[PDB]
């Protein structure tokens, strides 16, 4: 089945992620190439979602320069119905390359966590606050993860309230701290197997926990202590506290050897 944008051509492999009036394709061009394809459909133009729509491309448009660890876009189309984005293909998001898994590499799970830190980093320079990581929202490309999205429009999910920090839950403001939080449970969740509460199932009770100061997050000992000291200090409570990105990325869990 084709399809046209700015009159290149493009073949559809198969649909990848989907929500809203969205879906992405994995796609090969002409030349045998790969590519995911955000299309996008704006018969239901709901003005607030379509302006959050214009923002996405504006400001993913803006990252190409400041970085590639920030999902590549080579180009799209927009009229009054459509958005077509034609951007670059992963190998395998990162939360499934997580589930497939037992053993995380020591080293790997640092240079993971420094490609998760430079990405979001670059994005709160230009003022966006992700304030929903999660790890689908990263994504393996030849060794190098990179963010694939900003927040700025009700995602898809490929084809949990885990990452949700304590600021956005009492807040019924967000700082880049928020951000961090998410970090540190995908962090956690990376040297533990578990996020700080995949262990609660009650949600009344897990957003209680979430925010109550008396209920110590249980930090296990690990082969490396600096690692244990990142979490300690990316999951603590009040942001006023809690460690910033430009704190972490000078951290000697990302310098050291
Ligand atoms: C939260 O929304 C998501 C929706 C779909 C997702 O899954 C994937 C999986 C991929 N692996 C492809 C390899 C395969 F499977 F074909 F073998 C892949 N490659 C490029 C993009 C991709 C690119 C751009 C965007 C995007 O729209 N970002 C916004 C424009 C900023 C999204 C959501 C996914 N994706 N996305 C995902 F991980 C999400 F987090």
């Amino acid at each position: 089945q084709s399809m046209s944008v700015k009159g290149r051509i493009y073949s559809i492999l198969k649909q990848i992620g989907s929500g809203g009036s969205s879906k992405v394709f994995q796609v090969l061009n002409e030349k045998k190439q790969i590519y995911a394809i955000k299309y996008v459909n704006l018969e239901e133009a709901d003005n607030q979602t379509l302006d959050s729509y214009r923002n996405e491309i504006a400001y993913l448009n803006k990252l190409q320069q400041h970085s590639d660890k920030i999902i590549r876009l080579y180009d799209y189309e927009i009229t009054d119905q459509y958005i077509y984005m034609v951007m670059e293909c992963g190998n395998i998001d990162l939360n499934s390359w997580l589930k497939k898994k037992k053993s995380i590499d020591p080293w790997e799970r640092k240079s993971y966590w420094k490609n998760m830190l430079e990405a979001v980093h670059t994005i709160h320079q230009h003022g966006i606050v992700h304030s929903d990581l999660k790890p689908a929202n990263f994504l393996i490309v030849d060794g190098m993860l990179k963010l694939i999205d900003f927040g700025i429009a009700n995602q898809m999910q490929p084809d949990t309230v885990n990452y949700m920090p304590p600021e956005a839950i009492k807040d019924m403001k967000i700082s880049p701290k928020s951000d961090v939080w998410s970090l540190g449970c995908i962090l956690y969740y990376m040297t533990y197997g578990k996020t700080p509460f995949q262990q609660i199932i009650n949600q009344i009770s897990k957003l209680h926990a979430i925010i109550d100061p008396n209920h110590e997050i249980e930090f296990p000992d690990i082969p490396e202590k600096d690692l244990q000291d990142v979490l300690k200090c990316c999951l603590k409570r009040d942001p006023k506290q809690r460690i910033s990105i430009p704190e972490l990325l000078a951290h000697p869990y990302v310098q050291i050897q």
